[PDB]
């Protein structure tokens, strides 16, 4: 079964994504007394309907999370920060007594700050401990330029790298469209708006609909999960903990990389010029800095 | 192309399960400004992921809803701990009445579908004020109290919910009501495998399933309405012909007329297809009309003006 | 993983429809070199255009299947005496690489395969399972429908008895949207989908020239998932049953709970005399099947 | 409604995996009486089973057509061949001029290239409306084999191909990728050699193993065909089609991306290609060229 620590909008909406598809049962787990229980009954009458027999079901004891393959974490706080570093510490003490051998999903933000607390606090092999980074900001880049050039976004191959933020930078050299290079289709300003839009996706949407992103990281989860349970072989950039990779280690970034049925098999470096190491650079000093602003004892 | 009116909390459910199936392509319209945008976006992004190649829209013009087979309404409010029964009726009422002139003007050809609660209740201002025919104005009931109480039954025997039959008629609220005697599991009439005790256990957990939820996480059902939206969607789509139970504004059937209740019915392409009347015993028959007497006492206790 | 024995037309076209949705890796294995191979590398193909990660492969070799929780068998010819010496041959083979396994046979006779089956590989009662079933209900469901102008996802037909000739379906428990199927149809009526029921599987076969392989394969598909699932639902399959009903040391098509492990147990419905005497002669029939086998063979 | 042409092997695969995703509604239309029938039989009763609503039918009347928005066209055999399978586009062609009127062919009966040329003459539709089969397939049996020698899913390798459906069918590695990495990276030029051969050979080694041609490759292929035209996502695949100025080429079909929507082909796309990779591609038009003019001209034009 796959466990999800959360039941707020990033945790249901996967619950509701993870019921449709049916991969395997799914355990809420939230402190809320009586949140978790209400949540997952509404969810098991949506999967009665469609016919999904999968069992659901909530509760406010971690220790039920015992016996769970993958533990995905949700249950960060939303915007409208850095206080889900608690939030974690106390989650990482949790997992670590009741699913020492799962691999844990991160989807707090800031995730690559929140990815590396975890790692440190449950003291799981860099493999099992992932942050949901990339798949987001790569989709999102399709979304604006096939949005523009009139194209699906399934024919869209967009890499992206550096932290899930201010500081996410796509590499279009590596980016195409059918085929087609990135560069070749689009002017620099056209590049440099599109690459506006995905960087600033995310405020966006807080400033329009009042609430930071859930449909997203949960529809990333989808694809997370299915990927751990094929055995895939898939290449998904995520918020890794660094040992050499990319030139740096004692830190976390955004980064290609296998994951498998245990867990992320290997880190991809891309062959980058220059100026894009500079961009990935500037990526692993802003999640420096938001590491260095942390308390020491969650450090 | 599927137009929700809402951008709610079911709304935002039943987009988010519609994105999955790719049925088609989907159209969010709310009053707030911003909001439905919003939403709408965070719901591209997720299909880009997925890839399901569908367009996914939000607006704040209701006049962006011409040129839609279908328009679910789910834009009331529900029922909040510590709440007043007819504090949401009438409230809801007003709400339906007025998107009714909406649609009225945007969507003459489309099919509605209602979540909004009393859903019976609502479901009649709706008709009433739209002009449409009965056949193309449809009120969520049935399918979820019979999936619940599939659910209930299927927790208890150690069973598949798939596996269970469940007949419900009524309303959709207090006096919902099962025919056991037309209900089974695996092939095995229910008054076999249940005693009375014990159907009436389910029938409760059933009937009170919703408050139940309310309670618990602090906030009525949305989950279950949006689940039941999908199967409403891919029937239509699909021009089907399932049997499915609705709440419907009565003709005659079942020897009623000028009401709203819940009963099983052909769904299809363009709609209702004709009403089935199941076979009913004296005291089935005495329980379904105590259920349009309770939709009466609710159309009644409305304003003439939401009500005509 | 699981593993489909045949290569087949119900097998190739259960692994197609086992491929689709994605449930798990699937193992091809035949006797005759290179079709398994051969097929599996379309497939193979087939599955990257679609996207599913799934692992397909094609073989030879029989003790590939160890570490398969799920065997199909899908071997048969669609006679009886060769079907027959063809469960004999496997039987040996699941018995050697996969005594862990729930094996599904989909080989016609089916009730009489499902015994030569059980016989040979010793496996426990709830882990041979014979497909038949579900695949009545649906075609009794399908012509119902047709006639009444209704989905037959709406129609809830229950059949008893056997895979075959004196397969017989209970009206008195069937359905339609929750009407009883006897208030919407008459004797006559109900005795023509019947009739067209029993005689479906030969129907196909006049009319394109091989005996049906969709019906079976899609059956497999549900099967496969409730089993993955340990959804605890309840359909029709071909059991040896020890007691229920009122026999034992026999195959017959009943209602079964079906789990993660296999059978659960067998459900018994109320039934009426003439549903009884219905029944009785399914079983007459399967032991007629059985006793023209040779006795080696069962 | 969805109507299949043929019947067959490819045909039947095809007409299994729509049943699956239950898009719209099925036609089954083959020569041979009852065949199409007893096949729409079972298939219908395996859709009960799945609870899958479509409607499935099968017939020997091209009447039936009438009304499709796709019309699949499956009934190839599989120069002994050329002249038999260009005698039977010719055939399907007045049908489906006559009764699918309004109608987006797509062909997967080979050649291909030769195939829907005379598929485009005889039903006298626009280049947007006659679509052939043959890029998807090529793509992804060079994922799959890239997929194999790396250890990595084929969902993360982007094989880009052009040409035509055959010995001259040619991937372009220098506009591929794996993971985002570049494809002339991870591989040696050797070794983007040994993926094409298992490519290119594929098709042959499927039939020597499994004594017939492919048919599921294809099947698969229609079915993502039909999504993309059905959603109408303007979705870029490298399909078989009649070029007028394109690539500097006309009056012959070629393997070339293109943007496929609800009406049909939107725009052609025009790779950025070096000179070899130029020379590479007319020496596949060639081939084309030289694979019509084996035709009759009562069967070409």
């Amino acid at each position: 079964m796959i466990t999800i620590l959360g039941a707020g909008k990033v945790g249901m909406a996967t619950a509701v994504m993870l019921m449709m598809r049916g991969y395997d049962d799914l355990l809420l787990i939230a402190r809320t007394p009586g949140k978790p229980q209400g949540e997952a009954l509404d969810l098991a009458h949506a999967a009665a309907e469609l016919g999904v027999d999968i069992r659901i079901s909530g509760s406010n004891s971690y220790e039920d999370m015992r016996g769970s393959d993958i533990v995905l974490v949700t249950a960060g706080i939303g915007r409208k920060l850095e206080a889900n570093a608690n939030t974690m510490a106390d989650l990482a003490e949790k997992i670590k007594a009741y699913a020492k051998d799962a691999i844990v999903v991160i989807t707090t933000n800031p995730v690559d700050a929140m990815t590396y607390v975890m790692y440190k606090k449950t003291g799981f092999p860099r493999e099992r401990v992932i942050g949901f980074s990339g798949i987001l900001d790569s989709a999102r880049m399709a979304y604006y330029i096939s949005q523009k050039l009139g194209v699906s976004f399934k024919s869209v191959n967009a890499i992206v790298l550096g932290m899930h933020g201010q500081k996410m930078f796509p590499v279009p050299r590596l980016s195409s469209v059918g085929g087609v290079p990135l560069e070749h289709l689009m002017s620099k300003e056209e590049i440099e708006e599109v690459v506006s839009e995905t960087v600033n996706a995310g405020a966006k949407i807080t400033e329009l609909r009042g609430y930071s992103s859930n449909y997203g990281p949960a529809a990333g989860l989808v694809l997370t999960v299915e990927a751990i349970k094929r055995d895939s072989k898939r290449i998904y950039p995520y918020s890794l903990y660094l040992q050499g990779e990319y030139g740096y280690n004692d830190i976390v970034a955004e980064v290609p990389a296998v994951i498998g049925k245990s867990g992320i098999e290997r880190i991809i470096e891309l062959p980058l010029t220059e100026d894009e190491k500079r961009k990935f650079d500037e990526a692993v000093q802003a999640v420096k800095k938001l590491v260095e602003t942390l308390p020491p004892q969650l450090r």
